[PDB]
């Protein structure tokens, strides 16, 4: 079963088993081979290093999980096909998590419906909610998070996420409201009481202005955003601290 890849990995690219020790062990210098694999990860030697898989594989997937485990350990960010992946990610949602602050400096964690359009990014919120006055009062101390669903994530310790600091502006109704909200209805498909809250006057559309961003798509895969300024963290070394000690 596995001995065919154990062979192939050991007779070709231990150069990638080398990048592997340096990132799942932190080992800044050695001079490697593969001794066993299973459906939860690898066992290798530089000297035992146990390297886990983001998600448990099976006979059909195991070949690919290992190449993915290797390409991420590669010390070179790929194309900003991460810019493309970041935006594909944002567009899969029509709701977002919010961090807001009230009149007396207490922080609030809430969520709000969200839509990206030609005219910009909006949320739709009611004055009945705490985060409303937190935004009327502190309109540029907000951060929003697009957080991957737990049931879709590799594990609860690796939910993909996209975070922006934002600047919020209140729109009023009429011309654009109907433009934005009809696009919101387009993306969401319309139903669920979405039509009903459109006609609630205690609800408002708020334009969000994205500032500094942060995207995490996997272990060792955190990126920053500014002004086309995608950026891996990160190259100044593995920031974590292992014992290498039992
Ligand atoms: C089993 C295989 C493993 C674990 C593996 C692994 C890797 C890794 C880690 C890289 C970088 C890579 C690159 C590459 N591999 Fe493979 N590879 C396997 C089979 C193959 C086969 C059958 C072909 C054909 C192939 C073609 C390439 C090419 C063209 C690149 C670049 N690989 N492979
Ligand atoms: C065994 C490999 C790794 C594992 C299992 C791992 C796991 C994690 C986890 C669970 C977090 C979230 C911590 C939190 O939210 O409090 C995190 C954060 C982070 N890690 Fe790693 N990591 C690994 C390797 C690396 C490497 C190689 C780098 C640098 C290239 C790195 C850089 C970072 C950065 C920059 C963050 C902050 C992300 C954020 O703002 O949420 N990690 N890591």
């Amino acid at each position: 079963n596995f001995e065919s890849i154990i062979s192939h990995m050991n007779d070709h690219h231990k150069s990638n088993l080398v990048d592997l020790c340096k990132k799942f062990g932190g080992i800044e210098q050695v001079q490697v081979f593969l001794k066993s694999v299973d459906f939860n990860g690898l066992d290798l030697v530089y000297e035992n290093l146990r390297v886990e898989f983001p998600k448990k594989a099976d006979e059909n997937t195991i070949k690919d999980t290992i190449i993915s485990l290797c390409m991420s350990a590669k010390s070179e960010q790929n194309f900003s096909g991460v810019e493309k992946e970041l935006n594909e990610f944002m567009l899969s949602f029509n709701s977002v998590a919010l961090a807001t602050l009230n009149a007396n400096g207490e922080v609030v964690c809430s969520y709000a419906p969200f839509v990206s359009t030609q005219w910009g990014n909006y949320i739709y919120i009611s004055e009945v909610s705490e985060h409303f006055n937190n935004i009327k009062v502190n309109p540029n101390n907000i951060e929003i998070m697009f957080l991957e669903d737990e049931s879709k994530a590799a594990s609860v310790i690796l939910r993909k996420r996209l975070r922006y600091r934002v600047n919020a502006s209140f729109l009023e109704r009429g011309e654009r409201f109907d433009q934005i909200y009809d696009e919101f209805e387009k993306q969401t498909g319309g139903e669920g009481g979405i039509k009903t809250i459109r006609k609630m006057l205690d609800f408002h559309l708020v334009k969000l202005e994205f500032k500094k961003g942060r995207f995490v798509k996997g272990f060792g895969q955190a990126y920053d955003i500014e002004n086309g300024n995608v950026t891996h963290v990160g190259a100044s070394g593995n920031p974590h601290k292992f014992l290498h000690k039992h």
